[PDB]
């Protein structure tokens, strides 16, 4: 069911996706790509976008709570999932103080309603499926 996907260990951020075909799991990845702009001013602060959301990470619990770390402090809150839809709804209860990349963060989780994944990665979408973001079980480095 959805707790083996869900709450299988930390997920940490891997990237945020645009352009996104969700049936094939693929996409453009943001800072990744921002990272390799051929304007090294553009690429510079790519490098340093990478190294704040790497340390993104949320660890959702079979009790229906998680808890996670951003910029600033923990978020915390409530999610539920069904798995016979690939459907999610999560909800904080805890935000810490704002940054543009928290912002980012909170929102793409704040606006999942779809997910898919496997024992290395967890995408979340929003209804649209336009974007998603996209975790792993291990910190990116
Ligand atoms: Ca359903
Ligand atoms: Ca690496
Ligand atoms: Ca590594």
């Amino acid at each position: 069911g959805v707790e083996e996907i869900f709450a299988s260990g930390t997920w940490h951020v891997v990237d945020f996706y645009g352009k996104a075909n969700w049936d094939k799991r693929n996409g453009e990845p943001k800072y990744n790509a921002m990272a390799h702009n051929p304007d090294k001013t553009i690429a510079t602060e790519g490098r340093k976008a990478l190294d704040i959301i790497h340390g993104f990470n949320i660890t959702f619990k079979a009790d229906g709570t998680f808890t996670g770390s951003i910029q600033n402090g923990t978020i915390e809150g409530t999610w539920q999932a069904d798995g016979k839809d690939r459907t999610v709804n999560i909800n904080f209860t805890k935000t810490p103080p704002s940054t543009s990349y928290n912002n980012e963060f909170i929102e793409a989780l704040n606006n999942a309603i779809f997910y898919q994944g496997d024992s290395n990665v967890l995408l979340l979408a929003p209804e649209g499926k336009k974007t998603y973001i996209q975790f792993a079980h291990n910190k990116q480095d």
